[PDB]
């Protein structure tokens, strides 16, 4: 009854056509609600008799960590019938004080969508991308947290590249799409085949341009530091605050400045905060001094619209539907390169890259209020301050 | 025999209406002490030699072990009184060289009152109240010290917002009674779960209804006032005199003005003062120009009949028996709104406020005095003088 | 000649009135030393054959291990020779190169006055004082070296604060004195019981006046600031040279400018300094200028009177006898609050004291110069000038 059980539970919030599902236990109760058009219902109560008796073995039968169940957990669920086509959910963990309630909301892979056009690059900065994803050789980070974005940008370039004159192979853990054409390698860490084995592998494999899912370890960067060096055009990813955080992060792992000067071409930050609702959007009175005080370049502030949602059924009552990407695309110019011969630090290349005319996700997502698709407390939400 | 006497000294505290129990070894001595409507009595002076014992006892009633008594160690105990008569307690004892020390914690909604009339809610700030918490979105702010009632204020407020429609989420420090259907953390430093964290992971958590234990720092703050502009109910507290220091403790940290003044709906601060005893309570020929300079509007004072108890066994002879609670339920009005973004202090909201007939905690207690509820030493000594 | 040559080492420091004995082997000598005023004095040179057997006597008299004669042991004695309280003595062996070290610590309330009056305060300064220790909550600091008074005019706040209505919680290591009422901890570093423990549990233990034996981090200084923040007296200690540099000394610890002016309502730096003998007391021609050059303002100069003992036995021929108490005060004033908002360091904080009327030590110093009880060279040994 217990394979039963695990079973009809995972099953069933995926069966039943939820906008959100949230799995709550308690101590004298345990219940599933559904958040349908931004409102919840309860829908199911599963008995509290059979949860201490067979606990470790369903934790084992549904892959879940059987000894955690007291801290939060974040991560994303990739459904694809083959390919992009993709229904997912991302998936929140949190220790309530009676077991971990879970949150899943559903997103897809094209409604957030693979046209690098639609990315909501800058001018100069979607030239930077389209310039850097075509080069034969270098390191690009797409950075941002976890739900920013990342998958469809980097998904959009491999998009952009994927031409028959040339061998794509990528790996990833898990692969979030397929690609006939690309020949795609899905991280199996327990068999050994890991990013850096499969790199390896890549490596073995004659290849030209190598997609690795993440940069874990300094190893698995320094391997993929050598087939960028080697000839081979390497993107993967990070998850940090911003472009410079992420150079932060690799010095303090370790890796020294003139690698990190070297080898990375360009590094995007990026973000998803949510659109303004077309249905109840309404311009919104803000202040100019809380709009520069967030971060906004002084030319594009008389101009800003700021849209807010009143709350709908299609906005999940939250007044805004969709999302929309916050970029700050930095290059790794040679004169930024100079200065990391000359010391500079993190803060330095963050002060150049504003000197140099790159608008951070802050100034992007007042860009995206500026045009009255996403509000100011959604720029607040989803990024920090250059200020 | 003394396992009993133990037992008659915890009935006790609740019979005398007491809020703590203090079972204090000295070096040379040993005494026991309850509070009593906020207030200490020395009440036993028990032999120092079968204190540990004693306290080797209530380790067994915690499920604790009786084996050691050389750490600090907390933790809760349930007693079970019989029927739907249970008990909990939230007890510390920490080993001292000379015997451990224990605290008492009673853990009892039916000792609290629910109705929110009740709390001591003026209609006014009952009325400013119910419409801050009954918004779709924004920050209502409970402030006061711990034990001034923010607890049943608040448990108050989530049950009049506590519906299936909502996801609910409450960081609490400790928690003090439980409710099934809500999603409640408690906060364990130890493993990495702190207010920052625990905050964002509610952001992701779908969240309708948000409750934050205490305000750490600004990148909580920041996070927590943007929450409420998303569109999510956010409930927090702070040690603040008024609602404006609270106010003023968000300034200096760096939240935008337009974050504060627009997410945030209302601000209440409470106390808790002693009641006069209803049996030994006397008028007490208090000047009624004392009640005035205290914060007693004129047209009242010479229609105050000012009580104070004698002292009788009701009160402990102390002329006072339970508490009132005296709010200040200071609504984030607009002109608070325009005041915020022009960089107001602490005293200029309060004053405002006033202005627009928000009743100061001390003019609250006051007018307690008047109806000889309390006293106006009372009054006096939980709250200063308005001025 | 052994067991009564120790009884004249323990006893004539009791009509000597030392506060310490030594008694110390060596390869070529055996000597006993006296501690009175804070100088030693060679009492006794007894003979070098018991040079171990003296020190040895002491483990006897202090139920220490015989066996052991070659590891630094440590014990306590109780002796019946009068003062107000027992001749207690803490014992520490040392085995130097040359035998056993003996150092007994004399031990005795009634060696120092436990009225606060009579500590040496100003009546301004202890006005200030006692209004300090009678504020519901906040932070107040006494600087100064151990054996300066400072322990005692904390138990003599205890005292006016030892009360049946307050929780009063300690953490000393160790408790000098007990008081009933007072719940007080020694720390037991041993058995996980350190200071910053100790102020967590105090935390626990529903608390409303805390004291703490030593600041040690930021961290637990954070807990003691949010501690006097959120409802508690606090009084702890650090050994800094005055206020305003302890005041620079915290904000480089890391403290926020406002959490210091809200917690922080006054700071007080104490040192005990030697009493000029009134027997060989007679008058010293002191230059005005050299008063003036050590901080006392220019009109006041002419004024001063300065006194000095010729020396007795009285004072050891030194001209002092006992000690007298220089303090130096600094609310935390409004000035001196906003002085901490806007970032001040020492210097500007020390000028707005002196702005303001705060006395340093040496100003105190050369008050008691002027009432003839301390001379100016003792002021210019023990404090450095101001002006």
């Amino acid at each position: 009854p217990v394979v039963k059980l695990v079973n009809l539970i995972l099953t069933d919030a995926i069966k039943r056509k939820a906008s959100d599902i949230h799995i709550e236990p308690y101590e004298r109760s345990f219940r599933v609600r559904y958040r349908i058009d931004g409102v919840l219902y309860e829908v199911m109560k599963p008995p509290l008799k059979l949860k201490n008796a067979i606990t470790s073995r369903i934790k084992i039968m549904a892959e879940l960590d059987i000894a955690e169940r007291r801290l939060p957990q974040d991560g994303r669920i990739k459904i694809k019938l083959g390919g992009g086509q993709d229904m997912d959910y991302r998936v929140s963990v949190l220790p309530t004080l009676f077991g971990e309630k879970v949150v899943l909301r559903l997103l897809d892979k094209s409604n957030l969508q693979l046209d690098m056009t639609k990315l909501g690059y800058e001018p100069d900065a979607l030239h930077y991308f389209k310039e850097a994803i075509h080069k034969p050789f270098g390191m690009v980070l797409v950075t941002g947290p976890t739900g920013s974005g990342k998958t469809v940008s980097l998904y959009s370039a491999l998009g952009e590249l994927n031409k028959t004159t040339e061998n794509i192979s990528t790996a990833e853990d898990p692969v979030e799409f397929n690609f006939a054409g690309i020949n795609q390698v899905q991280m199996h860490e327990d068999i050994g085949l890991n990013f850096a084995a499969a790199l390896r592998s890549f490596l073995r494999q004659d290849p030209d341009i190598i997609m690795i899912g993440e940069i874990r370890d300094f190893e698995t960067a320094e391997i993929a530091i050598k087939a960028a060096l080697t000839g081979h055009l390497v993107l993967s990813t990070l998850h940090t605050n911003d472009a410079p955080a992420t150079i932060n992060r690799l010095l303090n792992m370790g890796v020294e400045p003139f690698l990190v000067a070297s080898a990375v071409n360009l590094i995007t930050a990026q973000r998803l905060a949510r659109r303004v609702c077309s249905e109840c959007k309404q311009p919104e009175e803000i202040p100019i001094q809380a709009l520069i005080d967030a971060g906004v370049s002084p030319d594009e502030a008389p101009s800003y619209v700021c849209y807010k949602g009143t709350g709908c059924v299609k906005c999940n009552n939250t007044g805004y539907k969709g999302r929309v990407g916050f970029y700050q695309v930095m290059p790794m110019l040679e004169e930024i390169r100079e200065l990391i011969l000359n010391g500079a630090n993190t803060a330095e290349i963050k002060r150049e890259s504003m000197r140099l005319g790159i608008k951070t996700m802050r100034q992007s997502g007042l860009t995206k209020l500026k045009e009255g698709v996403t509000s100011f407390e959604e720029v607040l939400r989803v990024t920090v301050a250059d200020d």
